[PDB]
């Protein structure tokens, strides 16, 4: 299972509260039980656009997490919706990456961002 450390890096994610909490919820019949909370994580903080891993999430105000790359070239052609629910984002929506949850994928999927 999970570790003491990582437990901490998740509770730090704290604008994904709710949605660690469902991954946290989720033993298993075959293999061990870390390989299936990876499953889960990579599941659950899959980018809608591109269809990997999130990385340089932005968790949006509708709790959405897409890429900035993807969010970024969304901007770029002038649409402005959430990609996972197209709730009105706007122009000009500040965004910042989740450092947290950057630092948790990070951990768990080290090199998964190399070159993006
Ligand atoms: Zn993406
Ligand atoms: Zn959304």
């Amino acid at each position: 299972s999970l570790t003491a450390q990582q437990s901490s890096l998740i509770r730090e994610d704290k604008s994904n509260a709710k949605l660690w909490n469902e991954v946290l919820a989720s033993r298993p019949a075959s293999g061990s039980p870390f390989q299936l909370f990876l499953s889960k994580v990579e599941e659950t903080f899959q980018c809608i656009c591109c269809q990997e891993l999130v990385f340089r999430p932005i968790t949006t105000v509708c709790q959405h997490n897409v890429c900035k790359d993807c969010l970024d070239r969304s901007f770029r052609a002038q649409v402005f919706s959430c990609p996972a629910c197209r709730y009105d984002l706007g122009r000009s929506y500040a965004m910042q990456v989740n450092q947290p949850l950057q630092t948790v994928l990070n951990q768990l999927f080290p090199g998964y961002g190399n070159g993006r």
